[PDB]
């Protein structure tokens, strides 16, 4: 643990934890390709269990990066194409508004205003069909971006249908296992419950509740060690031996749409490096410019994703051209600007 990394991390994170009243936190810094770990505070306040390198945190929407990569892998296998109509994999979706909506639109939140949340009343496969049949787009496909669990979640469910595998089994066999993410779960097994942190909302201990498309949109739980490995894999995809997975990682970092200074990948979001830190709301509708054709993964990028659940707040950011990255996992959902500011202070100091 180089003293420079130790100092910048502790001097940034200790006051962050104090100002945001974060019960427990884990951080990983990837520096020239090697990981360094830091932990603070409590995974379980009532039982006085500390955060360790083996503590499981809810990733929330950082799960979408896994979904994006899994979709990329299915593309590289020739099982799906992003230019395919949604109805090719869901022929029961017969309502006319779906004409022209492709898997790419689902993956990138550009289908025309699919909502942020699947309603709680929607549980079954027939419930889901009915919800998507009744949905009325506000916009033509590929004209505006609206961040939505119901968009990329449906992409994830459809992308695995040609494989014959359940979404969870596809994610285990095709992403977690090849990358040796052996403590990363869509469903936490009983054997691992001792390591599953509690989230804290309004001082109450909480875990994410089941929902439709939860696995695909916000369902992953992981340790700081596995998340460091995830960052390493996304920094250097060419070191990965599985060919379609290497390609799927590259596809998830391609630039498909631009809004302002940001580019939309599959799960991942990207900005050009170096980034103005100030350049990095319940509903924010933004017009998008198509990138025709998509730009292949730009090594000189700030690639990132925020994530939240009711009780958890996560952030991942990395810069491929510098072999540099960071993961911040906390069991309180605290404001996104504070996450990005801390991450930028650390990475800027080290670059
Ligand atoms: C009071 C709250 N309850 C929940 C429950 C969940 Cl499941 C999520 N996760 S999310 O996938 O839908 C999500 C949505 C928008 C932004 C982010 Cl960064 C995110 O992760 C967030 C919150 S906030």
């Amino acid at each position: 643990a180089p003293q420079q990394i130790n100092d910048i991390v502790h001097r940034t994170i200790t006051p962050l934890i104090e100002q945001q009243k974060i019960p427990g936190m884990a951080v990983a810094v990837i520096y020239q390709g090697k990981p360094y770990y830091f932990t603070w505070g409590y995974a379980d306040i009532a039982k006085k269990q500390p955060v360790t390198q083996q503590t499981l945190f809810e990733l929330g929407s950082v799960s979408k990066t896994f979904t994006g990569v899994l979709g990329g892998d299915a593309i590289a296998r020739g099982e799906i194409k992003l230019s395919d109509p949604t109805t090719k994999y869901w022929p029961e979706l017969t309502a006319k508004q779906w004409n022209g909506i492709t898997l790419l639109h689902l993956a990138t939140y550009t289908a025309g205003g699919l909502p942020l949340q699947v309603p709680d009343e929607v549980k079954s496969s027939s419930d889901l069909l009915r919800f998507y049949q009744n949905w009325q787009p506000a916009w033509a496909p590929g004209t505006q971006r609206l961040y939505a669990n119901s968009s990329i979640g449906l992409f994830g469910a459809l992308a695995v249908k040609p494989s014959g595998l359940s979404f969870e089994q596809a994610m285990q066999t095709r992403v977690f296992q090849p990358l040796k993410l052996n403590h990363t779960w869509i469903n936490v097994p009983p054997a691992e419950e001792k390591n599953y942190a509690w989230g804290y909302r309004e001082g109450k201990a909480v875990h994410v509740s089941p929902g439709a498309l939860d696995a695909e949109a916000y369902g992953v739980k992981s340790t700081i060690e596995d998340m460091a490995r995830w960052v390493q894999s996304n920094l250097k995809p060419l070191d990965i031996n599985e060919k379609t997975l290497q390609q799927g990682i590259q596809l998830a970092q391609s630039r498909y749409w631009q809004t302002g200074d940001m580019y939309q990948g599959l799960g991942w979001e990207m900005l050009d490096w170096p980034v103005n830190p100030d350049s990095i709301i319940a509903l924010a509708a933004r017009p998008v410019k198509a990138i025709t054709p998509p730009t292949p993964a730009v090594r000189a990028s700030w690639v990132h994703k925020t994530g939240a659940t009711g009780g958890f707040g996560s952030y991942v950011a990395f810069i491929p051209e510098k072999e540099l990255g960071i993961v911040m996992l906390a069991n309180k959902n605290y404001p996104n600007p504070a996450r990005v500011d801390a991450a930028w202070q650390i990475l800027n100091a080290l670059q």
